[PDB]
């Protein structure tokens, strides 16, 4: 039985939100999270396929759409994220 989808909650802190965002070249997942980062402290890791930001899917955007809805929610952001094996 697979794991779940989960909500992450993550606010910006002086130095970013210390994730990334790659297409593996469909959706883009989670990488290069910063050690001691908002990120980290959060729950994310590298293999997490972001699905939603702030409720709104993302699964039909590239880079830049994904990037877009993160960076307009302002200092913090809620995503959806599920395994990517
Ligand atoms: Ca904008
Ligand atoms: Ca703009
Ligand atoms: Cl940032
Ligand atoms: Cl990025
Ligand atoms: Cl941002
Ligand atoms: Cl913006
Ligand atoms: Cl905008
Ligand atoms: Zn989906
Ligand atoms: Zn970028
Ligand atoms: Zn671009
Ligand atoms: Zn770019």
């Amino acid at each position: 039985s697979p794991h779940q989808p989960r909500v992450v909650v993550i606010k910006k802190g002086s130095n970013g939100y210390g994730f990334y965002l790659r297409a593996g070249q469909k959706g883009q997942i989670i990488k290069d999270i910063e050690p001691g980062s908002p990120a980290e402290a959060a729950g994310l890791k590298n293999n997490d396929l972001v699905v939603a930001v702030n409720g709104k899917s993302v699964e039909a955007l590239d880079h830049d759409g994904v990037v877009e809805m993160i960076r307009k929610g302002g200092d913090q952001t809620t995503l959806l994220v599920l395994d990517k094996e």
